C-alpha cells in the first residue's frame, strides 16, 4: 500500500466530492502532518493560479500528473468550455489522478493521458484534434524538461504567446531547460521565486512564452 493510495484514501475520507479546495486543503494538510509528497504545494500553487487568472488559457497541456493535486489546481481554474490534458507515464498514478479530479467533479473539464509524454504528444494534432496550445505546465521528470519543449515545438504545437510554466527550476532543478530558455531568443522569461512544497527551502517556477520562430 502506497504513499499515493493513502493521500486519495486521506481526501476520500476527509474531504468533500465536487468541492475542489476541499480537495486541495485535505492534501496539503495530509502532506504537512503526516508525509510529504512532491504536489506542488500551496507556495507554488497560487503563483501557478495568479499566472492561469492572467492568461485564462483555452487549453493546457500538463507533462507529469502524479497524484492531480497540480491538474485540481489549473482545471477549477478554466473557464466554461476551456480544457486540460494531462500526461502520465505511471499507470498507478493515472488512476490516483483521474480518480482525485472525479471526486473534485472536475473531470468534465479533463482529459488524463496514461503514457509517455515523447509517444503522446506527436499525437494531439491527429488523434486529439489539437491545434496549439495555449499553455503548458511541466512538472515530470526534470531532465526531460528540455527534450519535451524541443518535441513541443517540432510537432507544432507551440504559437506565438504560448505560455511555458515549469516547477522545480531551483529544486531539484533542471539546468539545461533553465539554461536553454533563457538563452533563446524564442522565448522571453520570468522567474517567480517561491518556496518547496511543504517545506522552509527557496524553489522556483519559471514562466517561458514562446515568441515563435
Ligand atoms: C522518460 C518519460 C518522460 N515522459 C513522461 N510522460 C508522462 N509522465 C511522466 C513522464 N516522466 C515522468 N512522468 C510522471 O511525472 C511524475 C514525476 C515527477 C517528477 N517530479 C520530481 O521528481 C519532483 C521532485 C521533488 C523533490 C524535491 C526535493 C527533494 F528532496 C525530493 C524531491 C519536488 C517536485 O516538485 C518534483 O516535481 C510522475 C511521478 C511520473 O510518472
Ligand atoms: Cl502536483
Ligand atoms: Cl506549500
Ligand atoms: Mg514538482
Amino acid at each position: 500500500d502506497t504513499k499515493e493510495q493513502r493521500i486519495l484514501r486521506y481526501v476520500q475520507q476527509n474531504a468533500k466530492p465536487g468541492d475542489p479546495q476541499s480537495v486541495l486543503e485535505a492534501i496539503d494538510t495530509y502532506c504537512t502532518q503526516k508525509e510529504w509528497a512532491m504536489n506542488v504545494g500551496d507556495a507554488k500553487g497560487q503563483i501557478m493560479d495568479a499566472v492561469i487568472r492572467e492568461y485564462s488559457p483555452s487549453l493546457v497541456l500538463e507533462l507529469g500528473a502524479y497524484c492531480g493535486y497540480s491538474a485540481v489546481r489549473m482545471a477549477r481554474l478554466l473557464q466554461p468550455g476551456a480544457r486540460l490534458l494531462t500526461m502520465e507515464i505511471n499507470p498507478d498514478c493515472a488512476a490516483i489522478t483521474q480518480q482525485m479530479l472525479n471526486f473534485a467533479g472536475l473531470q468534465d473539464k479533463v482529459t488524463i493521458l496514461n503514457g509517455a509524454s515523447q509517444d503522446l504528444i506527436p499525437q494531439l494534432k491527429k488523434k486529439y484534434d489539437v491545434d496549439t496550445l495555449d499553455m503548458v505546465f511541466l512538472d515530470h521528470w526534470k531532465d526531460r524538461y528540455l527534450p519535451d519543449t524541443l518535441l513541443l515545438e517540432k510537432c507544432g504545437l507551440l504559437r506565438k504567446g504560448t505560455v511555458l510554466l515549469a516547477d522545480n527550476v531551483i529544486v531539484p532543478g533542471t539546468p539545461d531547460f533553465l539554461a536553454y530558455v533563457r538563452g533563446s531568443s524564442s522565448f522571453e522569461c520570468t522567474h517567480y521565486s517561491s518556496y518547496l512544497e511543504y517545506m522552509k527551502v527557496v524553489d522556483g517556477l519559471e514562466k517561458a512564452i514562446y515568441q515563435g520562430p
